[PDB]
């Protein structure tokens, strides 16, 4: 599914990321905006280490989700890959939850490091009733 804008924000809200573990929605939304442009099902295959991205949050298979073809790959968040290409993204959001407990936070995703952190992201929320 490719969400809308300010459909993506309340879903999130409703599932509880505003704030959690201090993360505001607006960066959220700026993490899926350029994770996936919003896309449940998008998916990048990473050739180089041979592990796959997966759904809204782009989730790597290698560390969170298992999809059984990734060499030494782990399933921190126990899920099966397949879970994050659903419309419904409650299982996306509570291993979205899991990576962001760890230390880094939020800045396990490096893209969120180069477009979202320090940057003015209300536009992602305005207008949403959030």
């Amino acid at each position: 599914k490719v969400f809308e804008r300010c459909e993506l924000a309340r879903t999130l809200k409703r599932l509880g990321m505003d704030g959690y573990r201090g993360i505001s929605l607006a960066l959220w939304m700026c993490l899926a905006k350029w994770e996936s442009g919003y896309n449940t099902r998008a998916t990048n295959y990473n050739a180089g280490d041979r592990s796959t991205d997966y759904g809204i949050f782009q989730i790597n298979s290698r560390y969170w989700c298992n999809d059984g073809k990734t060499p030494g790959a782990v399933n921190a968040c126990h899920l099966s890959c397949s879970a994050l290409l659903q419309d419904n993204i409650a299982d996306a959001v509570a291993c979205a939850k899991r990576v962001v407990r760890d230390p880094q936070g939020i800045r396990a995703w490096v893209a969120w490091r180069n477009r979202c952190q320090n940057r003015d992201v209300r536009q992602y929320v305005q207008g949403c009733g959030v």
